[PDB]
DNA sequence: TTTTTTT
């Protein structure tokens, strides 16, 4: 039950030895429908995996992280100690032995070291070293525009940047040994629902600063945000995190405070979570960590139903189901430069401990990416400041109508990086190979 | 600056 683009698509993929295929679009259904066929026509020799909870869940999928058990930090190239194989006689190992396709959904969220650690694991396990992914035929799927993965300052940024060049995922080397071959879903839901959105979009994803003046003309409506139904987007988290004050004191009941634990040495800056959370019920909140029993994931948005000592239950909005949230730890990481090798090291320097839980009547367009909302409000502030955030920010809602602005989007809130756009040029071949 | 993934 596939459209002919869709159906071009899955035989492109499905009826040809070639290991190395990328499906890309604008993505959501689509992309899905497209998704589960190739999972119904694979069904024992296939893994869905994705870079996020978000992300695996709709997938129908598990994150990259929890499949290959690698660890929430840096995964240095074909590094011993940060990617390391699964035992002899392990469940892990046979599915890895015995898989045949590898399907990676969001593929643009996926960070360069993320995509090089899979490829190293499974040539490791499977004994196949010389060969990209250890054989395994790999499809990725997603929008190539999104906002860039997660590049923490420091040390890291620098190794990234002299080990890859940069941290996306035609970045990485296992590119230089098997060509990728493309296939692109131009259509879309939009395109029937609102074929003006969707025009808009087009131009704004080509980098035309023309096509904000007809946004701007739809959309800027500064009392749009005091509307029913509306969830705030805010560059900032400053912004958000007034405006999600302002709604907690407003709202009538008790409140109960959430007090953050903090050993050895973790700057308030990269705390999470507010390390003195303030909640009472019915608040609207956002998840801030993956159950690994799969009930909940980061990204999930709910109400606060019950609030007890280190314990609350939230109600969320994805199932209607009732989940109990307990603290979680997060470790700060450091990484010393040794300065006579390349050779930089981790180190845990502190830890925070606080339920995973955020306010989120307002959010960051960063936080809101990935999430469907039915009705948003673009609280500008001081402006949009990264690749892709404009774009993120408009694609939250599926109409145009179901968007306002707080002020008109200048020319330079629309960025996209130049290393993206040469990629993306060179995909419009129907194939593509990395070079050196 | 600026925000966010991953257990």
């Amino acid at each position: 039950g596939l459209s002919s683009e869709q159906q071009r698509a899955f035989l492109a993929v499905t009826q040809t030895p070639h290991p190395a295929h990328l499906i890309t679009g604008p993505a959501g259904t689509g992309k899905t429908t497209l998704l589960y066929a190739l999972q119904e026509f694979y069904k024992g020799r296939a893994v869905t995996l994705a870079p996020t909870g978000t992300a695996a869940l709709q997938a129908r999928g598990q994150t990259v992280h929890s499949f290959f058990r690698f660890p929430a930090r840096l995964l240095r190239y074909r590094h011993p100690e940060d990617i390391r194989p699964p035992g002899p006689h392990s469940p892990l190992r046979k599915a890895i032995e015995q898989m045949e396709v590898l399907i990676l959904d969001e593929v643009g969220m996926v960070r360069v070291d993320l995509l090089e650690a899979m490829d190293w694991a499974l040539r490791k396990t499977r004994k196949r070293l010389e060969e990209p992914f250890g054989g395994v035929k790999v499809l990725l799927l997603g929008d190539t525009r999104q906002l860039e993965p997660v590049v923490p300052g420091g040390e890291e940024a620098l190794y990234i940047a002299r080990t890859w060049g940069g941290p996306f995922f035609f970045q990485a080397h296992v590119w230089e040994e098997v060509a990728l071959r493309v296939h692109r879903l131009w259509e879309s839901q939009r395109q029937r629902e609102d074929p003006l959105f969707a025009e808009l979009l087009k131009r704004l994803r080509q980098g035309d600063p023309q096509a904000l003046e007809t946004l701007n003309r739809a959309a800027v409506r500064p009392d749009g945000g005091e509307e029913p139904g509306t969830l705030i987007l805010t560059p900032r988290r400053k912004e958000a995190d007034a405006l999600n004050l302002k709604r907690l004191e407003a709202l009538p009941g008790k409140p109960l405070e959430y007090q953050a634990q903090v050993k050895g040495e973790f700057a308030e800056t990269d705390f999470p979570t507010e390390a003195a959370l303030t909640l009472k019920k019915g608040a609207q909140v956002i998840l801030l960590r993956n159950d690994p029993l799969g009930e909940y994931f980061n990204g999930d948005l709910g109400w606060v139903e019950d609030l007890e000592a280190e314990a609350l239950a939230v109600r969320l909005k994805r199932n209607g189901r009732r989940v109990v949230i307990r603290p979680f730890v997060w470790e700060k990481i450091v990484y010393t430069y040794d300065s006579e090798r390349e050779e930089i090291k981790p180190q845990v320097v502190g830890t925070f401990r606080q339920v995973p839980v955020r306010l989120a009547w307002a959010l960051t367009v960063h936080k809101a990416q990935g999430l469907t909302l039915d009705k948003v409000h673009l609280e500008l502030g001081r402006g949009l400041f990264a690749h892709g955030q404009l774009y993120v920010a408009l694609t939250r809602v599926r109409r145009l109508q179901d968007l306002s602005l707080s002020r008109p989007i200048a020319p330079t809130e629309l960025l996209w990086r130049p290393e993206v756009e040469v990629f993306e040029t060179r995909i419009q071949e129907g194939i593509w190979q990395k070079s050196h």
